[PDB]
DNA sequence: CTCTCGCGAGAG
DNA sequence: CTCTCGCGAGAG
């Protein structure tokens, strides 16, 4: 799984966080999106609910890599809240 | 309100987030941090309970300016994050 | 305390 | 859709 420049190239470049909207997009369905978190883990506020099945973390970490080669001055721990960020604003 | 350079010289400069939590704890009571947010802005889950006042919006801007002059490429928002980050810490 | 992290309101 | 930003479980 590799991540490819005609994907990059639809990608709001100016911020972070729009590169990562536009490329789970062209990467991801809607309800994809809607129906997986980053990690899989229990959110600490949900109580007896279902629990979203993970991300592959092979596609994570490739989503990862691209958006630092474009964006060096974001980090790790940035780019994994970005994606948990478009994750969480999208509707089943 | 200004930041001396003295409470900056105390403050771990690897990585912005330990700056914040170090210079955080410089500047205020782990009663005051364990009782503040950065915007006072009201939970969207907790609804019953008093609401933690904001920070000075002064200080923050402060905080932010001097951790910009050491971390160039870390954004504002980021540095906002970090802050909420090392509030939430003290709870 | 510290970090990571899924979630939500409510206004753009 | 999109953002800011507070809660809070669990492992460290």
């Amino acid at each position: 799984f590799q991540i490819e420049k005609w994907q990059i190239a639809r990608c709001n470049k100016s911020k972070p966080q729009k590169f990562i909207n536009d490329l789970m997009q062209v990467l991801y369905t809607n309800e994809y999106m809607a129906t997986h978190s980053l990690t899989g883990a229990k959110s600490s506020t949900s109580r007896d609910k279902a629990v979203k099945p993970a991300m592959n973390q092979n596609e994570v970490q490739e989503i990862i890599g691209v958006t630092k080669q474009l964006f060096p001055n974001t980090d790790d721990v940035s780019i994994r809240r970005m994606i948990g960020q478009k994750l969480n604003n999208c509707t089943k």
